[PDB]
């Protein structure tokens, strides 16, 4: 048996983050308070504008449908 | 850059086809009139039940939300 996953390449978004938020790459506070960085609209990974260059595109995560 | 595509096992679940559908894997008419065959609730795969265990586990289809 399997899981469904949902398999793709990332899809970033500029985003206002109403909370401190950390990077999911690097660790390190997505600065400010406004448009502090980018999630992907599939997975949700939160990153820094620069760490956007340096993660793998794959992006998966399970269908709980 | 990637297609998405939803990646899993068949769900095949027992279907009463309203017009003459072929089995997808042996090209044999799904004999009958009701319940010919089952039908994968995530690709739409059309099989005999004998077909059933024939077939890959594998189901894919591309997501084009
Ligand atoms: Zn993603
Ligand atoms: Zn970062
Ligand atoms: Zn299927
Ligand atoms: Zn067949």
């Amino acid at each position: 048996g399997s899981r469904r996953a949902s398999v793709g390449s990332h899809r970033f978004k500029v985003t206002n983050y109403m909370s401190p938020t950390f990077c999911d790459h690097c660790g390190s506070l997505l600065w400010g308070l406004v448009k502090q960085g980018l999630k992907c609209e599939d997975c949700g990974m939160n990153v820094h504008h620069k760490c956007r260059e340096k993660v793998a595109n794959l992006c998966e995560f399970i269908v709980t449908d």
